[PDB]
Protein backbone atom coordinates (compact mmCIF):
# COMPACT_ATOMS: atom_id res chain seq x y z
CA UNK A 1 0.00 0.00 0.00
CA UNK A 2 1.19 3.53 -0.65
CA UNK A 3 2.71 4.69 2.63
CA UNK A 4 1.62 8.53 3.72
CA UNK A 5 5.10 9.64 4.64
CA UNK A 6 5.95 13.27 5.89
CA UNK A 7 9.04 15.55 4.87
CA UNK A 8 10.32 15.11 8.13
CA UNK A 9 12.16 11.68 7.31
CA UNK A 10 13.66 13.58 4.55
CA UNK A 11 16.56 15.32 4.70
CA UNK A 12 11.38 19.56 -8.89
CA UNK A 13 12.67 15.99 -9.32
CA UNK A 14 15.62 14.95 -7.03
CA UNK A 15 16.98 12.06 -5.27
CA UNK A 16 15.73 11.68 -1.80
CA UNK A 17 16.66 9.58 1.16
CA UNK A 18 14.44 8.85 3.87
CA UNK A 19 16.05 8.72 7.21
CA UNK A 20 14.83 5.07 8.13
CA UNK A 21 14.00 3.96 3.83
CA UNK A 22 17.03 5.53 2.05
CA UNK A 23 17.23 6.28 -1.73
CA UNK A 24 14.41 7.34 -3.39
CA UNK A 25 13.37 9.81 -6.02
CA UNK A 26 10.75 12.54 -5.05
CA UNK A 27 8.81 14.89 -7.55
CA UNK A 28 7.30 17.47 -5.88
CA UNK A 29 4.29 18.33 -7.82
CA UNK A 30 3.13 21.31 -5.88
CA UNK A 31 4.49 23.67 -3.41
CA UNK A 32 2.24 26.58 -2.11
CA UNK A 33 -0.65 27.92 -0.31
CA UNK A 34 -3.77 25.51 0.98
CA UNK A 35 -5.52 26.79 -1.98
CA UNK A 36 -6.41 22.68 -2.59
CA UNK A 37 -9.67 20.44 -1.25
CA UNK A 38 -8.14 17.81 -3.57
CA UNK A 39 -6.80 15.61 -1.27
CA UNK A 40 -8.95 12.59 -1.52
CA UNK A 41 -8.87 12.74 -5.06
CA UNK A 42 -5.07 13.16 -4.99
CA UNK A 43 -4.50 10.52 -2.78
CA UNK A 44 -7.05 8.09 -4.29
CA UNK A 45 -5.28 8.50 -7.71
CA UNK A 46 -1.79 7.43 -6.00
CA UNK A 47 -3.61 4.29 -4.71
CA UNK A 48 -4.77 3.74 -7.94
CA UNK A 49 -1.25 3.45 -9.49
CA UNK A 50 0.09 2.12 -6.27
CA UNK A 51 -2.34 -1.08 -7.39
CA UNK A 52 -0.39 -1.71 -10.69
CA UNK A 53 2.02 -4.22 -9.32
CA UNK A 54 4.36 -5.94 -11.28
CA UNK A 55 8.08 -6.80 -11.63
CA UNK A 56 8.46 -4.88 -14.62
CA UNK A 57 6.03 -1.44 -13.26
CA UNK A 58 7.72 1.05 -10.81
CA UNK A 59 6.36 1.08 -7.38
CA UNK A 60 5.26 4.50 -5.97
CA UNK A 61 5.97 4.37 -2.37
CA UNK A 62 5.00 6.79 -0.55
CA UNK A 63 2.94 10.28 -1.19
CA UNK A 64 3.25 13.23 0.71
CA UNK A 65 0.42 15.55 1.36
CA UNK A 66 0.89 18.48 3.84
CA UNK A 67 -0.12 21.61 4.35
CA UNK A 68 1.66 23.63 1.06
CA UNK A 69 2.95 20.74 -0.76
CA UNK A 70 2.08 17.48 -2.56
CA UNK A 71 4.59 15.24 -3.49
CA UNK A 72 5.40 11.65 -4.95
CA UNK A 73 8.13 8.58 -4.28
CA UNK A 74 9.16 6.53 -6.10
CA UNK A 75 12.32 3.67 -5.95
CA UNK A 76 15.18 4.61 -6.85
CA UNK A 77 16.87 3.02 -10.28
CA UNK A 78 20.63 3.34 -10.03
CA UNK A 79 21.02 2.61 -13.57
CA UNK A 80 18.56 5.76 -14.81
CA UNK A 81 16.44 5.57 -17.60
CA UNK A 82 16.93 3.23 -20.72
CA UNK A 83 18.43 5.96 -23.24
CA UNK A 84 21.00 6.55 -20.61
CA UNK A 85 22.04 2.85 -20.65
CA UNK A 86 22.16 1.87 -24.57
CA UNK A 87 24.31 5.17 -24.50
CA UNK A 88 27.18 3.99 -21.91
CA UNK A 89 30.66 3.46 -22.44
CA UNK A 90 30.46 -0.79 -22.59
CA UNK A 91 27.70 -1.88 -25.01
CA UNK A 92 25.07 -3.96 -24.15
CA UNK A 93 25.18 -7.43 -25.13
CA UNK A 94 22.41 -8.83 -27.53
CA UNK A 95 21.35 -11.35 -24.75
CA UNK A 96 20.56 -8.72 -22.36
CA UNK A 97 18.99 -6.32 -25.16
CA UNK A 98 16.59 -9.44 -25.52
CA UNK A 99 15.58 -9.61 -21.88
CA UNK A 100 14.49 -6.06 -22.08
CA UNK A 101 12.56 -5.92 -24.49
CA UNK A 102 10.61 -9.35 -23.33
CA UNK A 103 10.19 -7.36 -19.88
CA UNK A 104 9.08 -4.46 -21.24
CA UNK A 105 6.62 -6.34 -23.65
CA UNK A 106 5.58 -7.98 -20.34
CA UNK A 107 5.14 -4.87 -18.19
CA UNK A 108 2.91 -3.74 -21.20
CA UNK A 109 0.54 -6.31 -21.04
CA UNK A 110 0.01 -6.37 -17.22
CA UNK A 111 -0.77 -2.51 -17.72
CA UNK A 112 -2.85 -3.28 -21.06
CA UNK A 113 -5.02 -6.12 -18.86
CA UNK A 114 -5.49 -3.81 -15.93
CA UNK A 115 -7.23 -1.47 -18.64
CA UNK A 116 -4.66 1.16 -18.23
CA UNK A 117 -2.70 2.84 -21.75
CA UNK A 118 0.30 4.22 -21.10
CA UNK A 119 0.38 6.95 -23.96
CA UNK A 120 3.77 7.89 -23.29
CA UNK A 121 5.74 4.75 -23.73
CA UNK A 122 9.52 5.85 -24.83
CA UNK A 123 13.31 5.35 -23.31
CA UNK A 124 12.96 8.25 -20.85
CA UNK A 125 10.35 5.93 -19.19
CA UNK A 126 12.04 2.74 -19.20
CA UNK A 127 14.05 2.69 -15.92
CA UNK A 128 16.91 0.21 -15.09
CA UNK A 129 18.13 -1.41 -12.13
CA UNK A 130 21.60 -2.16 -11.40
CA UNK A 131 20.80 -6.01 -12.91
CA UNK A 132 19.71 -4.05 -16.15
CA UNK A 133 16.01 -5.47 -15.00
CA UNK A 134 13.54 -2.50 -16.17
CA UNK A 135 10.32 -0.59 -14.79
CA UNK A 136 8.11 1.14 -16.82
CA UNK A 137 7.45 4.38 -15.44
CA UNK A 138 5.10 7.73 -15.98
CA UNK A 139 7.55 10.54 -15.26
CA UNK A 140 5.39 13.03 -17.12
CA UNK A 141 2.29 12.06 -15.10
CA UNK A 142 0.03 11.11 -18.57
CA UNK A 143 -1.59 8.82 -16.08
CA UNK A 144 -1.61 10.46 -13.21
CA UNK A 145 -4.55 12.87 -14.10
CA UNK A 146 -4.94 14.92 -10.45
CA UNK A 147 -1.15 15.00 -9.96
CA UNK A 148 -0.82 16.66 -13.25
CA UNK A 149 -3.95 18.96 -12.62
CA UNK A 150 -2.09 19.76 -9.40
CA UNK A 151 1.39 20.59 -11.34
CA UNK A 152 -0.13 23.10 -13.22
CA UNK A 153 -2.37 24.56 -10.88
CA UNK A 154 -2.80 28.76 -10.35
CA UNK A 155 -1.51 29.28 -6.89
CA UNK A 156 1.78 26.62 -7.75
CA UNK A 157 5.52 28.02 -7.52
CA UNK A 158 6.55 25.25 -10.16
CA UNK A 159 7.98 12.92 -27.10
CA UNK A 160 7.34 13.59 -30.68
CA UNK A 161 9.73 10.13 -31.89
CA UNK A 162 7.59 7.58 -30.14
CA UNK A 163 3.73 8.49 -30.49
CA UNK A 164 1.60 7.59 -33.24
CA UNK A 165 0.64 9.06 -35.89
CA UNK A 166 -2.96 9.47 -35.22
CA UNK A 167 -2.24 11.88 -32.61
CA UNK A 168 -0.04 14.13 -34.25
CA UNK A 169 -7.49 10.66 -31.41
CA UNK A 170 -8.50 8.56 -28.41
CA UNK A 171 -4.83 6.70 -27.64
CA UNK A 172 -5.59 3.18 -27.19
CA UNK A 173 -3.64 -0.15 -27.13
CA UNK A 174 -2.13 0.27 -30.44
CA UNK A 175 -0.49 3.59 -29.46
CA UNK A 176 1.49 1.88 -26.82
CA UNK A 177 2.37 -0.71 -29.25
CA UNK A 178 3.69 2.12 -31.57
CA UNK A 179 5.82 3.50 -29.26
CA UNK A 180 6.72 0.06 -28.48
CA UNK A 181 8.04 -0.32 -31.84
CA UNK A 182 10.49 3.00 -32.19
CA UNK A 183 11.57 2.13 -28.61
CA UNK A 184 12.90 -1.48 -30.13
CA UNK A 185 14.72 0.57 -33.32
CA UNK A 186 16.31 2.82 -29.80
CA UNK A 187 17.20 -0.64 -28.42
CA UNK A 188 19.30 -1.47 -31.29
CA UNK A 189 20.40 1.56 -32.85
CA UNK A 190 22.04 2.68 -29.13
CA UNK A 191 20.27 6.58 -29.91
CA UNK A 192 16.85 8.60 -30.38
CA UNK A 193 15.68 8.52 -33.80
CA UNK A 194 15.13 11.36 -36.45
CA UNK A 195 18.59 12.85 -35.79
CA UNK A 196 18.49 14.53 -39.64
CA UNK A 197 14.83 15.56 -38.69
CA UNK A 198 15.06 19.89 -39.28
CA UNK A 199 12.21 21.20 -38.11
CA UNK A 200 9.50 19.44 -36.06
CA UNK A 201 6.84 20.35 -38.69
CA UNK A 202 9.04 18.76 -40.98
CA UNK A 203 9.07 15.55 -38.58
CA UNK A 204 5.35 15.36 -38.34
CA UNK A 205 4.39 15.41 -41.50
CA UNK A 206 6.93 12.92 -42.98
CA UNK A 207 5.49 10.51 -39.30
CA UNK A 208 2.29 10.97 -40.92
CA UNK A 209 3.06 10.40 -44.33
CA UNK A 210 4.68 7.09 -43.56
CA UNK A 211 8.56 7.81 -42.55
CA UNK A 212 9.84 5.58 -39.77
CA UNK A 213 12.64 5.28 -38.17
CA UNK A 214 16.39 4.82 -40.48
CA UNK A 215 16.69 0.75 -39.80
CA UNK A 216 19.89 0.67 -41.88
CA UNK A 217 20.95 3.36 -39.30
CA UNK A 218 21.30 -0.08 -36.98
CA UNK A 219 24.87 -0.92 -37.46
CA UNK A 220 24.99 -3.73 -34.70
CA UNK A 221 23.96 -6.86 -35.52
CA UNK A 222 19.65 -7.24 -35.38
CA UNK A 223 17.88 -10.25 -35.41
CA UNK A 224 15.54 -10.40 -38.39
CA UNK A 225 12.50 -11.30 -36.58
CA UNK A 226 13.21 -8.29 -34.40
CA UNK A 227 13.23 -5.65 -37.48
CA UNK A 228 10.07 -7.48 -38.45
CA UNK A 229 8.66 -7.05 -35.05
CA UNK A 230 9.50 -3.10 -35.34
CA UNK A 231 7.77 -2.83 -38.73
CA UNK A 232 4.88 -4.49 -37.46
CA UNK A 233 4.46 -2.56 -34.73
CA UNK A 234 4.71 0.24 -36.25
CA UNK A 235 2.55 -0.18 -38.97
CA UNK A 236 0.28 3.19 -40.29
CA UNK A 237 -3.10 1.56 -39.06
CA UNK A 238 -3.45 0.98 -35.64
CA UNK A 239 -5.93 -2.11 -36.61
CA UNK A 240 -2.88 -3.79 -38.03
CA UNK A 241 -0.64 -3.57 -35.13
CA UNK A 242 -0.39 -6.60 -32.75
CA UNK A 243 -0.97 -6.51 -29.25
CA UNK A 244 1.41 -6.88 -26.85
CA UNK A 245 0.13 -10.64 -25.87
CA UNK A 246 0.08 -11.12 -29.40
CA UNK A 247 4.00 -9.91 -29.29
CA UNK A 248 4.99 -11.98 -26.24
CA UNK A 249 3.75 -15.25 -27.88
CA UNK A 250 5.97 -14.73 -30.91
CA UNK A 251 8.94 -13.12 -29.01
CA UNK A 252 9.13 -15.36 -26.08
CA UNK A 253 10.04 -18.64 -28.07
CA UNK A 254 12.35 -16.56 -29.74
CA UNK A 255 13.68 -14.93 -27.28
CA UNK A 256 14.51 -18.61 -25.21
CA UNK A 257 15.67 -19.88 -28.77
CA UNK A 258 18.16 -17.46 -30.17
CA UNK A 259 18.73 -14.80 -27.39
CA UNK A 260 18.84 -16.40 -24.14
C1 LIG B 1 3.23 2.97 -15.57
C2 LIG B 1 3.47 3.04 -14.05
C3 LIG B 1 2.23 2.54 -13.30
C4 LIG B 1 2.48 2.43 -11.78
C5 LIG B 1 3.25 3.64 -11.30
N1 LIG B 1 3.51 3.99 -10.07
N2 LIG B 1 4.19 5.07 -10.02
C6 LIG B 1 4.44 5.49 -11.30
C7 LIG B 1 5.23 6.68 -11.60
O1 LIG B 1 5.64 6.94 -12.71
N3 LIG B 1 5.51 7.47 -10.54
C8 LIG B 1 6.30 8.66 -10.67
C9 LIG B 1 5.42 9.78 -11.22
O2 LIG B 1 5.98 11.06 -10.93
C10 LIG B 1 7.32 11.23 -11.07
C11 LIG B 1 7.80 11.98 -12.13
C12 LIG B 1 9.17 12.17 -12.28
C13 LIG B 1 10.04 11.61 -11.37
C14 LIG B 1 9.56 10.85 -10.31
C15 LIG B 1 8.20 10.65 -10.14
N4 LIG B 1 7.71 9.91 -9.06
C16 LIG B 1 8.15 10.17 -7.68
C17 LIG B 1 6.78 8.95 -9.27
O3 LIG B 1 6.34 8.32 -8.34
C18 LIG B 1 3.86 4.57 -12.15
C19 LIG B 1 3.78 4.50 -13.65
Amino acid sequence: NVIKMKSSDFLKVSLAFHRTQGLMIMKTVYKGPNCIEHNEALLEEAKMMNRLRHSRVVKLLGVIIEEGKYSLVMEYMEKGNLMHVLKAEMSTPLSVKGRIILEIIEGMAYLHGKGVIHKDLKPENILVDNDFHIKIADLGLASFKMWSKLNNEEHNELTLYYMAPEHLAKPTEKSDVYSFAVVLWAIFANKEPYENAIAEQQLIMAIKSGNRPDVDDITEYCPREIISLMKLCWEANPEARPTFPGIEEKFRPFYLSQLE
